């Protein structure tokens, strides 16, 4: 089974991802995970990444796409896969189509711009797995600590209020489009397409996706 998760920044896409993985047996491949990390170690591919995400920007296509690419060759994709953070833009969707990469959900997240700051300023994240916290709306069983390591919660350098206006602005101009192109997929009869209200409880946001996927 293969999906991809569309909504804009700090809809729950990351946090929800982490269920359908476990449940389904299919890897998440989160564009942003890897960017981070690719800072992080400062591998070749990816390490220009650092001031462009500073800046609440998108990278460029290019190297996105090659990341992805790379990434998807992985052996664990074999079963299928779930795309969290690509494609971001039209260019993206587009090189991934002639590819001859189809999947069979494309799952869009609806959430309303003025909850989004709040969000992404309580955002706390455990770096080496991707998983996502919240210190109000989604804690840690015991605060500051990843669930399944216990190892220390970190704050993102981009997750201040400024930063998320702009890749606010970034998602409505590059990304929102999406939504169109995949529906437009969807009546081709070449994927499933859904949406959910992102601003559920996120049980229960699992609960729906789990009615569409299951
Ligand atoms: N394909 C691409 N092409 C070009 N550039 C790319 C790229 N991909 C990445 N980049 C680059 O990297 C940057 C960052 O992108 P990215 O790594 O994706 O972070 P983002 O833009 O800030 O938004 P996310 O997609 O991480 O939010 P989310 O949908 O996962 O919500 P979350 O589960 O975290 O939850 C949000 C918060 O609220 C909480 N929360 C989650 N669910 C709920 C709920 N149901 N109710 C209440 N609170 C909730 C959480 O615990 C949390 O603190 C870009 O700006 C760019 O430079």
């Amino acid at each position: 089974m293969r999906i991809i998760l569309l909504g804009a920044p700090g809809a729950g896409k990351g946090t929800q991802a982490q269920f359908i993985m476990e449940k389904y047996g299919i890897p998440q491949i989160s564009t942003g995970d890897m960017l981070r990390a690719a800072v992080k170690s400062g591998s070749e591919l990816g390490k220009q990444a650092k001031d462009i995400m500073d800046a609440g920007k998108l990278v460029t296509d290019e190297l996105v796409i090659a990341l992805v690419k790379e990434r998807i060759a992985q052996e664990d994709c074999r079963n299928g896969f779930l795309l969290d953070g690509f494609p971001r833009t039209i260019p993206q969707a587009d090189a991934m189509k002639e590819a001859g990469i189809n999947v069979d959900y494309v799952l869009e997240f609806d959430v309303p711009d003025e909850l989004i700051v709040d969000r992404i300023v309580g955002r706390r994240v455990h770096a080496p797995s991707g998983r996502v916290y919240h210190v109000k709306f989604n804690p840690p069983k015991v605060e500051g600590k990843d669930d399944v390591t216990g190892e220390e919660l970190t704050t993102r350098k981009d997750d201040q209020e400024e930063t998320v206006r702009k890749r606010l602005v970034e998602y409505h101009q590059m990304t929102a489009p999406l939504i169109g192109y995949y529906s437009k997929e969807a009546e081709a009869g070449n994927t499933k397409y859904a949406k959910v209200d992102g601003t559920k409880p996120v049980a229960e946001v699992r609960a729906d996706l789990e009615k569409i996927l299951g």
